[PDB]
């Protein structure tokens, strides 16, 4: 129900980013979501946005903003940390199940 | 540094045929590679036809490749589109569930 843009800007403000991105809603035929850190542009998959339930979108969403945010590709423990500001362990293994279980 | 050279990319069809051999699966199925909008993979019972996403089938490393087929398989094995006790029980003669969470976790992060 909640706009996917509106979704964007809350999570941009809750990480505290305070850099100015581009987003894109487009069909993807290669990714699900992607960040160019030389253009500032966060692409989602139009038919993800439109299908995935809005705790998923939350997930993926936040995903590319830390990597954007610590400014890193890597997922180790800096990447943890700012994702436990909005899910546990716990809740990240259920969020990643039914992100698959929506693949395969 | 020089790059350790990177492995034959194992055929997809013969990916399919070594899990119908491990599952001990004789019933005959179809492969379909195409472009996919909304699944990277799905079984269908009625047409009894595993369909895998083109750009997956070109770009993913063979571990994942066999995960995502393997999961489909099972589910035509025990005759269940559900992932119950019967499900875990085959799967688990593959991979502990910390196995797939980290199999899962690397599919993911191919895609986000
Ligand atoms: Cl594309
Ligand atoms: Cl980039
Ligand atoms: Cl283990
Ligand atoms: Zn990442
Ligand atoms: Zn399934």
């Amino acid at each position: 129900k909640k706009d996917i843009k509106d979704i964007v800007n809350e999570i941009l403000i809750s990480l505290n980013i305070n850099e100015s991105i581009n987003i894109e809603i487009k069909p993807m035929k290669q990714k699900i979501a992607s960040f160019s850190f030389k253009t500032k542009t966060l692409r989602l998959n139009k038919y993800v946005v439109e299908n995935f339930d809005e705790e998923l979108l939350h997930y993926i969403i936040l995903h590319e903003l830390i990597h954007f945010k610590i400014k890193s590709i890597n997922h180790g423990i800096k990447f943890e940390n700012e994702l436990r500001n909005y899910f546990s362990k716990n809740e990240c293994d259920e969020i990643e199940l039914k992100i698959i279980q929506k693949l395969i």
